[PDB]
């Protein structure tokens, strides 16, 4: 059976976490819960750590407290088609192999499925460790709670002996690298100084051999992501964000500097040998936007290249990670601001950026947005019971599954039937513009063939390649973005019509060019 | 009423008989239930047939005695969408018609149905009879029951005065042989030699005008193509699959000579005229994977080219009915050991293999055939009764339908939602990677005009043709193969992959050369 | 927000609590989750009551840490 | 067998931590915990029937007790 420490004694040497534990809600809650530090209180000094104490990042060290928020979010929602590929007829995005030619996405891009998974999908999508890690077998992809009791009990390695990114199957890739990771688990929070920089203290790094990472990581999604586990205080434990907010000084609502003051980030810093090691963003509130854009954003979490001179930015160079906290209008000029893109189309030779699920982003200014909602409110609302004690569903997920609670308390104007309809314009009308997005963005790609083999100039391709980098950015956001619209209609619709013309201005560029050349 | 007839006079000459009839559970099944031999009895000698009995291949013949077996047969699965063309973005091969133009199944692929309509199904397709066939009226494509009785109950002949293939609507081909029709019926069963091989005593062989031979022909799949009637013993009676099995000694399961050997085939011949005629397959047990093999394999039954020459091989030649009994990876050595293709690719003009429906060969050497496990364990499971005599049930169909006897039983881990996952993570997978694979395929494909028109030298152009050999092999096994790889994932995932690879190698072979005539 | 008392300061006096309570699964359960005796701490002897502390009996005290069983037995 | 077992069964989950049921209830709301998964060999009709079987024939002679008793109280 577990027994207390004195926590007076760890206090002597950590100011810090007394400041934060002896005042929240944790004030009670033993550090034995998740700390064996025995060793650690014999040997440590006021500065040095001495021996190591061992810090569970397992989300059952909180679930013996917490079962039903545990529960809730280790569930599994079976009707989130698993290993779903987006780049197929009947899914997201029906022409993005000729449209992401070049970029590793092609390898494999899935719809998202259950948080349970994310850590374990991570491993094993095609696109991410050429093939190397694998379910045991396919029955294990089905359990959600053995996924969240460690990835390692239900992935193999191909090759425990090597640590370098290879392929193991044929048509894989090796995108991961170690800043993948920080969306995916936590378990790596004191092994990992701020942004993934160099740091004496860090046994992990931007520049670590990601296999060797990978191996060290077990749960998805920790707990402790949002809830400081010292004070149980609602906070963002993600450096990227932290960055974007506090270090950039660009506010939790960077289009509300009002909002961003009430619902704000306090950057707490904790060290090693005395220099900053790593940080923590208290929240104001317990905003989950703020908590869900941890990672439902664009970032870079890889390589690329200078837009200026195409030179390699390695994961050497903090852009490699990056929020650019910036909405589709204002990306091209962040992304212009570090001087970055992602890759060059195949066909097209244009630099390209890649977009990642920006759903914090398209969700600013949206009328929900504006009116003080929240992701919580209609992906993890509180539980409603006939008798019982309310707490927040954990379970993040589609409204759909809980229209009641998501939609109808505030909509009451509705039946389910009629919200699940307004979901459904927003989505299908959405869908069309990108699906017309790609026809053009496919048309004009199938043109830059036949225009370099017509003997059309560097400069007319070089327009289109312009062209086609907003083309590009103004569709893939919506691909890339998981609500098909609905977190932002107006703002969707504008981008991907603007897709659209960029797309038709490239492909009347091309084709008249073609059509020179050919009268010539 | 029946009257009994004295078998111990059909036994006097019908030794091969009494020795099945007299041991098996059909002991005590008078002849009459069967055959009206009365003329036959009064005109026969020990070895000339006199007068030709008649012999019932109606399954009503077995639903007299076996009503529940017959019952579940028939059914319907109104779910299993029926007329549904394979080449469509929400079915199984969006990009089929590009990637399989030149052969026959361009006419249309729809998706298989219920086994009561594989008689009428194969007659009325666009690309059996030059829609020579149709169902009576709209109405007709409902009676599963009345296709059973006889699919000239529901059909019609666009001209009973003509027996030449020929096209009666526009779209249409004529693809239909003789040979098609031993995995539709058996009611021919007497009347086609081993093989089809021409023989005195054959009214049918593979050389037959296939539209007098089809109005010969009534019954779906007759339940002694499983069932010996005499023995009431488990049996094939597919001669292509004895044929594999027996005569080229390949074993029931080619990778596994020890259950091989357990459940093996015993090679059975009758004679007319002291002449061998036909033959039929005894099983050591009632095991579904090799009967369920009669059909649900990859087969020539078709004329051809081969690969050596490109000479025609017609009907007439063996070949024209052929079992490979070979998995995808031993299919291509397979087609070079008897030195066969398909068709040649219109774009292309690679030589092309076409892939049908291997079921069984994929679910060799998988998880679950490596376990015992058998087709009918899926696919037609023992029905589960509070109160009631154990059957088994004859409705082959997705396991989707009865999960608890199809999967859970042996699932005891699982709920339905989490064994329905399992196969949706399989399938999504796969069919991701199948439509990667056509995307690849398609690429390589619009290559080939573009490359002989820049004058793309021969040499390179049957470079390529290679590669589309492999490319087409590798992906269209799986869109042939209905499981969409769940009955073997690695194997599928694997295959899928080196198709990627080899249109990619394609392309790029393309691609530069296309760029070097340019150049030049 | 619940402070924490000194749990071995009420186990000087406390010893057949304390024998249940240092061994059992609540050994990292401080007595202020169900008991107020800031007073009787005050107050007390090992051989004198002095002030009454309170203590909770109701079932939310033990809720906090186990609401999916609080929340089936409410039902 | 404990009441527990019938009336206050561990909940079953796909994915979750297991914890006891403290809704003390008949286990005709939870069949599957309270009776199936020792009793494999019925179904829950089965099992509801072989209850309800005890049941009327024990209230029969609830009721026969009872017209017994008011006869001779009468
Ligand atoms: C003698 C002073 C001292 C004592 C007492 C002490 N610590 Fe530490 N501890 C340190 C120092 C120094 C570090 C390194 C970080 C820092 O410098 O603040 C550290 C680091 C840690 C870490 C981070 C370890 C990592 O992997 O990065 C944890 C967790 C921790 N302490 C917990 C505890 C607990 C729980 C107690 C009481 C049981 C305790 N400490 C008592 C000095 C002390
Ligand atoms: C409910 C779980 C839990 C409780 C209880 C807990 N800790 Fe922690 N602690 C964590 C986790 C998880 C981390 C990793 C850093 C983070 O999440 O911010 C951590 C990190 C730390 C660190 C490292 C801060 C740094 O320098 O990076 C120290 C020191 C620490 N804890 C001390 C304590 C002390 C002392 C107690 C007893 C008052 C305690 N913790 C109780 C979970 C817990
Ligand atoms: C030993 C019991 C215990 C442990 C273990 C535990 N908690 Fe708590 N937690 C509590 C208690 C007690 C409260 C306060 C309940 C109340 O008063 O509302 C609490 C409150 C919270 C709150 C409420 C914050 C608020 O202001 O409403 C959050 C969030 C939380 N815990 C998260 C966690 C996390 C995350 C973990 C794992 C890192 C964890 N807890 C582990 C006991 C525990
Ligand atoms: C800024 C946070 C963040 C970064 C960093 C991150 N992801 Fe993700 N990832 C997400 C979110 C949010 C989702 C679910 C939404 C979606 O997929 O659109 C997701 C989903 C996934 C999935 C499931 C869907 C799919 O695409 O197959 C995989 C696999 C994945 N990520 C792999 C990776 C890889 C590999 C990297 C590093 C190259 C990476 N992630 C970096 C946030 C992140
Ligand atoms: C993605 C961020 C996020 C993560 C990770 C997270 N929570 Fe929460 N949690 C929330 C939000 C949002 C609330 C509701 C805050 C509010 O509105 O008061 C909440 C509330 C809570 C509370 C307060 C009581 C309640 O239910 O409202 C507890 C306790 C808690 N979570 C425990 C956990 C546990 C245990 C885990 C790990 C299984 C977890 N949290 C992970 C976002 C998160
Ligand atoms: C339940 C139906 C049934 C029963 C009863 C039955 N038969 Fe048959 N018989 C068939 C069918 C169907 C065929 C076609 C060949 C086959 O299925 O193997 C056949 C074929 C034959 C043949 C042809 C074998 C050959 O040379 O090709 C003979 C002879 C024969 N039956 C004799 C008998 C005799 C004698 C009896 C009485 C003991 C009998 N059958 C009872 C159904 C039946
Ligand atoms: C006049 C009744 C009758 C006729 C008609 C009939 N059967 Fe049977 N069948 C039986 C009987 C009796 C048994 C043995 C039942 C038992 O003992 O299990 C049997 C057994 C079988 C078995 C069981 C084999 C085994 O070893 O378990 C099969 C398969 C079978 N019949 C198929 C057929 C087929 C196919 C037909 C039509 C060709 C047919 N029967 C027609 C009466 C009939
Ligand atoms: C008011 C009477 C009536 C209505 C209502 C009706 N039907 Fe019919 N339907 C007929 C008749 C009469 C025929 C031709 C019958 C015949 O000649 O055998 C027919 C023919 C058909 C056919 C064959 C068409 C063809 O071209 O051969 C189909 C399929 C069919 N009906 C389906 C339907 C469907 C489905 C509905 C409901 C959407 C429907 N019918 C409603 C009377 C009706
Ligand atoms: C080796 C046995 C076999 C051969 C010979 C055979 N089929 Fe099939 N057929 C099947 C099986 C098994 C299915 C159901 C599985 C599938 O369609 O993928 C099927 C399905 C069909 C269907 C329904 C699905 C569709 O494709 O539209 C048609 C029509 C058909 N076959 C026609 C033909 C024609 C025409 C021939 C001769 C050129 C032929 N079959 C030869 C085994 C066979
Ligand atoms: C595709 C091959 C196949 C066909 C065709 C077939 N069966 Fe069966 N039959 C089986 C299999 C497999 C079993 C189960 C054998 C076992 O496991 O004992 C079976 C079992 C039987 C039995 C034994 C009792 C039972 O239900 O398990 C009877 C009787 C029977 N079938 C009758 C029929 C009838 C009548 C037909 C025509 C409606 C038919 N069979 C067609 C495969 C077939
Ligand atoms: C007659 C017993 C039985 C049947 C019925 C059965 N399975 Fe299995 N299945 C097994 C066994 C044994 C394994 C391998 C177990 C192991 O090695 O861990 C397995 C493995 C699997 C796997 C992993 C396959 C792989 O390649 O790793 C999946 C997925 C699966 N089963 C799903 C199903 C589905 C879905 C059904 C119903 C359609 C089903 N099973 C029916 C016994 C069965
Ligand atoms: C989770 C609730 C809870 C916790 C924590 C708790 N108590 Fe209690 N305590 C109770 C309840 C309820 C009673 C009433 C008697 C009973 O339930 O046995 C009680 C009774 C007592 C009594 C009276 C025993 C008697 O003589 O009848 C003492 C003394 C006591 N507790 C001391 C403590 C101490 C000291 C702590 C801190 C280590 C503590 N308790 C922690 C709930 C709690
Ligand atoms: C501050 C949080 C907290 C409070 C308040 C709390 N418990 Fe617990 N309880 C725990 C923890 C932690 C465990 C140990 C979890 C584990 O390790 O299995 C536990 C374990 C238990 C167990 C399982 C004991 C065993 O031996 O298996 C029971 C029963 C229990 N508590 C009852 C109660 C009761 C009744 C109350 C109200 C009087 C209460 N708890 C209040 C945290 C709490
Ligand atoms: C009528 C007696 C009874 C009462 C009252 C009761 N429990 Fe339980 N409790 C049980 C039983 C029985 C178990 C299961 C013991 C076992 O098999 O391990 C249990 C188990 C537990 C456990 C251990 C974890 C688990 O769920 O198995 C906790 C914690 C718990 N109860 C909390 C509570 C809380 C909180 C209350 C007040 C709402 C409560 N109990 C009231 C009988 C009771
Ligand atoms: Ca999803
Ligand atoms: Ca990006
Ligand atoms: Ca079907
Ligand atoms: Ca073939
Ligand atoms: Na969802
Ligand atoms: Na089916």
């Amino acid at each position: 059976n577990l027994k207390p420490v004195d926590a007076m004694q760890c206090f002597d040497c950590h100011t810090q976490i007394e400041d934060m534990h002896t005042v929240g809600k944790h004030a009670t809650v033993n550090c034995v819960h998740c700390h064996d530090a025995t060793e650690h209180v014999e040997t440590a000094s006021s500065r040095r750590m001495g021996e190591r104490p061992v810090t569970r990042m397992d989300l059952e060290a909180c679930a013996t407290c917490h079962t039903a928020q545990f529960n809730s979010f280790v569930e599994v929602r079976h009707e989130s088609h698993p290993r779903l590929e987006k780049a197929t007829p009947t899914s997201r995005s029906p022409m993005f192999d000729k449209l992401i030619a070049g970029h590793g996405f092609a390898f494999e891009h899935a719809e998202p499925r259950s948080h349970a998974f994310m850590l374990v999908d991570h491993f094993v999508v095609d696109r991410a460790y050429g093939g190397r890690f694998q379910f045991k077998n396919w029955q294990k992809v089905t359990d959600g709670m053995g996924a969240v009791r460690g990835a390692w009990t239900v992935l193999t390695d191909a090759d425990p002996e090597s640590s370098d990114q290879r392929r193991f199957l044929s048509q894989t890739a090796t995108a991961a690298n170690p800043v993948c990771l920080n969306c995916k688990t936590q378990d790596h929070i004191l092994d990992w100084a701020y942004m993934g920089d160099e740091h004496e203290a860090a046994k992990w790094s931007r520049t670590s051999e990601v296999v060797e990472f990978a191996r060290d990581l077990n749960h998805p999604l920790n707990c402790f992501m949002c809830h400081d586990p010292h004070s149980a205080g609602p906070r963002v434990v993600r450096d990227g964000l932290i960055n974007a907010v506090v270090d950039r000084g660009l506010g939790t609502y960077p289009h509300d500097p009002v909002k961003s003051e009430q619902q704000g980030m306090t950057k707490v810093t904790f060290q090693r040998g005395r220099e900053d090691f790593r940080a923590i963003g208290l929240l104001d509130t317990a905003d989950s936007n703020v908590m869900c854009a941890q990672c439902h954003v664009e970032y870079n979490c890889n390589p690329g290249y200078q837009l200026s001179d195409g030179s390699r930015v390695g994961m050497d160079d903090r852009r490699a990670n990056h929020f650019f906290w910036a909405n589709v209008f204002d990306y091209k000029e962040a992304a212009q601001e570090i001087d970055f893109f992602d890759f060059r189309h195949a066909t097209t030779g244009a630099a390209l950026p890649k977009l990642q699920h920006p759903e914090a982003e398209t969700f600013w200014g949206s009328v929900h947005e504006r009116n003080g909602v929240a992701c919580a409110d209609c992906h993890m609302p509180k539980v409603q019971l006939e008798n019982g004690k309310v707490y927040t569903s954990h379970s993040q997920r589609t409204p759909r599954d809980m229209m009641g609670q998501a939609c109808l308390n505030c909509h009451a104007e509705w039946t389910e039937d009629q919200a699940l309809y307004a979901i459904d314009y927003i989505k299908n009308y959405t869908h069309g513009k990108i699906v017309k997005s790609e026809y053009w963005l496919a048309k004009m790609i199938d043109l830059f063939p036949v225009a370099k083999r017509a003997g059309v100039s560097e400069d007319v391709l070089n327009q289109a390649r312009e062209l086609h980098y907003d083309a590009h950015l103004y569709w893939e956001w919506w691909t890339a973005e998981n609500s098909v619209g609905f977190h932002n209609p107006d703002q969707a619709r504008e981008s991907l019509m603007t897709s659209i013309s960029k797309s038709k201005e490239a492909v009347s560029l091309l084709n008249d060019a073609i059509d020179a050349q050919v009268a010539s």
